[PDB]
């Protein structure tokens, strides 16, 4: 089928892209080299202007890139990207310069940012690091302002997710352990 | 049916209780008064010893209790607790001393802690605040060590979730906005 239709997400609603707690892909660029890893420990931090947290282990090449550039992208992978997600979270760029081609990661650029975005995801958030030395050293905890947000309109539009009507393979992934994840499920509305 | 069977969760696996990013209930006690609120912005922070983050707005009575006592419980509500979850997140104890009875919250105590635990949840994590003045003031961001963890063995046992085999109403809730949540869904295993 046709290319996914990407639309901007009003910045004040960007937090909704992560509210259900999906496992994400973290991408970054440093000195012209791109990288992508998996992160379960990424959480919204504020609404307006949007902010988020992400925990990045000291062993990761992606953390190094973020420390050097101060910018990254958080993006929401799909069930179709199950293998990609696990692979980028099981291999380090430090061990193979061809990580991205090995993991099946296709990158693109968007909105004049000097950043890599992962093709096939449901949503993307461009992030500017707010440096916090103590948090980063003591807790591996990084805070960023979300400066731009976009999503595939078949699965997120007008400020809401539509997993129930979108193709099943666009559901978000929610990691537990090993190679095991849960896809997001059924919609419920409180009275 | 029978009472849920509660077992301790090995502390080194406690992070798995939150890995899929559920919306949680935050409970706390101060000067003998208990409170419960809803928090979507709660995320694992470390594995061993376990730690977590939670974002608590300055307007919340629960935040006050946490600041005063330095202790709280993070617990994972179920689809059966859809109304309870939305209600405790839509009403403040500051406005009605009877919040808990209004919201249908049944509390219990566990493992000699001076803490309130919410009956009917799938999992509970006892937390000790690690005070971080700047994070708490600037970002409403609270860090805690997880000192104890337990779960309903029908839905989490031997370090793994079993949503696929447990009753559907024990699935976790993943908030988006308004009264709308998604339940956790189908299990997937990477190759
Ligand atoms: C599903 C999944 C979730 C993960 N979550 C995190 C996380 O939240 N933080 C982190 O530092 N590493 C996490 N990891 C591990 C990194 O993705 C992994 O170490 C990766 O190989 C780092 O790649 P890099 O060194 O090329 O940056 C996760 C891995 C997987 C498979
Ligand atoms: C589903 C849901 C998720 C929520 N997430 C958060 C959160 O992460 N942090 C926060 O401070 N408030 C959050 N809220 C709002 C609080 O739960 C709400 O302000 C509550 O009434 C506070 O109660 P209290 O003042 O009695 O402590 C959420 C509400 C709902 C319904």
């Amino acid at each position: 089928h046709v290319d996914n239709n990407i639309a901007a997400v009003e910045l004040a609603k960007a937090y909704r892209l992560l509210n259900h707690g999906p496992t994400v892909l973290v991408s970054a660029r440093s000195q012209g080299i791109d990288n992508v890893m998996a992160a379960a420990w990424c959480c919204a931090l504020d609404f307006a202007p949007p902010k988020l947290t992400v925990v990045l282990d000291k062993m990761t090449k992606t953390r190094e890139f973020i420390e050097q550039s101060g910018m990254f992208v958080i993006q929401v992978p799909t069930v179709a990207q199950l293998q990609l997600t696990h692979r980028v979270g099981s291999q380090s760029l430090a061990d193979d310069a061809n990580k991205l081609l090995n993991c099946g990661v296709e990158l693109f650029e968007m909105a004049g940012h000097d950043l890599p975005f992962v093709a096939g995801c449901s949503a993307w958030l461009a992030c500017k690091l707010i440096p916090e030395p103590n948090n980063q050293l003591q807790y591996d905890l990084f805070i960023a302002e979300v400066i731009g947000a976009w999503a595939d309109t078949q699965v997120f539009n007008h400020g809401h997710w539509h997993f129930d009507t979108a193709p099943a393979d666009k559901r978000s992934l929610h990691y537990i352990a090993g190679g095991q994840f849960y896809a997001i499920g059924e919609s419920f509305n409180a009275d």
